[PDB]
């Protein structure tokens, strides 16, 4: 009765450490999710086994084929048991696995390179000359494309039209072309990424604005697991045990570099 | 099959319209959760009838007695369908009721009178010419007594042993305190009515530094309700929508006296 439990490589959640490429069992990955699922099996009295999500996505449903991939499908297609990775609760996955309440908060934000003159979304949809996009497939590229509000609209408008594309294929894809361009180029991207990269050498980038929505981080169970409870409960208790915000502090402040 | 809410009167959630002291019905009532309300028992088809919480309570279990108030008292001892309101999601009440998805972030954050040359937690910590104290019974004292954060344990050491007491019975005593103590009393309030306060007429508080703490405000329904779920993607849809920052916005900020 091994609970496997799907999660994403992904900095800081989870993270080979160094020199483990080799070595087996749990004990080779580091990182915020790491943490939080020794915790989470401690305190709902579970053995586990980290594996890492086979087409390192997180889940989305295929338009066409209607098949859920990444995480998403591991659960929803009886592969895993449980998923503890940055995973973002919206309606579409509510729909099939449950989650637990959220562990970590975060909405959209704006990465500039240190020294661009933008302090905020207006600031970028009133200009031109600085170019800036988001995940070619993502969470962002939705919220700006269904959004009504007037600033978001105006982005929206200039990002889907402009040419060569704005968007980029993965999130260091988004930064390398941040940090290359001179302070020509602004990434859209959730908050906490933007916040881990904030304290990642060379140090300049910078995190800018409020955020521009809210969402939160939740741990995912297939419908009708009789593990989804006991998480729910054991991440409520975590959060008033403090140990959430410590553990956000350590892998992004602590082990920060800037 | 009318779905009786409970809520609970608090500015700006649940409000008796002007000069509605004898008028009838869910129509003297407005504000955020009177709002939210309307559009829950939309999405999920139903007719309710909003009804205040009896005793004008959150919900806690009498340590003693081991009774719960309020309004989760009054879903747990059978007296109301589903409670709409600032009910902060919680693992005591988590084991007795289900929330949903939180429809509202919060933390614990500081007020002082403007003008008062306090700008952080770590600020209160380092002094005593400015007294600083929270409710006397509730999350925020909890959080303080419990946490093993260095300045937080800092400034419980200060306010459990202060005199005259740094602690107020109710919210508005705390406001009132802040207010007239002539930036000598700084309050330790949830960041939601922090925010709503500092929009209110005299405009003399400000709500200073980050939160200490990250938590959520559900909507609650006994376990096996048939409408926990349904309310649960309800939010979710509202939050995507874009319609809970709407709402928050409405009522701090578009009406907002300063
Ligand atoms: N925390 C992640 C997630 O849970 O998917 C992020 O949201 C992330 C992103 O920023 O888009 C990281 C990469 C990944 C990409 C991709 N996800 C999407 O295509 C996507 C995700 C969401 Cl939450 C959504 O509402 C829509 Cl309309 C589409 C993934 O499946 O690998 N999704
Ligand atoms: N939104 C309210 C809540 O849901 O009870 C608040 O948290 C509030 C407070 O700030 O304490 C407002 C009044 C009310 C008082 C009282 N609740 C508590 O005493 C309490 C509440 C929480 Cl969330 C908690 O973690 C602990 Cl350890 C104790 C009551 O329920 O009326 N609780
Ligand atoms: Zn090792
Ligand atoms: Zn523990
Ligand atoms: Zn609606």
């Amino acid at each position: 009765k091994t609970v496997v439990v799907t999660t994403i490589l992904e900095s800081p959640y989870v993270m080979m450490k160094k020199n483990h490429e080799m070595l087996e069992g749990n004990e080779r990955y580091e990182g915020y999710c790491v943490d939080l699922a020794a915790e989470i099996a401690k305190h709902c009295g579970f053995k586990y086994k980290l594996t890492i999500v086979g087409d390192g996505k997180y889940g989305a449903r295929d338009a066409d084929t209607k098949i859920w991939n990444g995480m998403v499908g591991e659960l929803v297609y009886g592969k895993a048991d449980i998923a503890i990775a940055p995973l973002t609760i919206t309606l579409v996955r509510e729909e099939v696995i449950d989650f637990s309440k959220p562990f970590m908060s975060l909405g959209i934000s704006i990465m500039i390179k240190k020294g661009t003159p933008i302090e905020s979304a207006e600031d970028l949809s009133k200009q031109t000359e600085i170019a800036y996009g988001t995940l070619d497939s993502g969470s962002t590229k939705e919220f700006f494309r269904r959004s009504k509000i007037a600033v978001f609209d105006k982005m929206w408008t200039y990002m889907r039209s402009a040419e060569p594309s704005v968007f980029v294929r993965t999130t260091a894809e988004g930064v390398a072309r941040v940090r290359k361009s001179k302070g020509k180029y602004a990434y859209l991207l959730e908050s906490t990424m933007n916040e881990y990269i904030e304290q990642r050498k060379p140090c300049d980038t910078m995190k800018v604005g409020g955020n521009l929505d809210s969402k939160g981080y939740g741990i995912a169970t297939p419908k009708g697991s009789s593990l989804g409870n006991a998480v729910n409960l054991a991440v409520l208790k975590l959060n008033e045990q403090g140990l959430l915000d410590k553990l956000k502090n350590k892998w992004w402040y602590d082990k920060g570099e800037c």
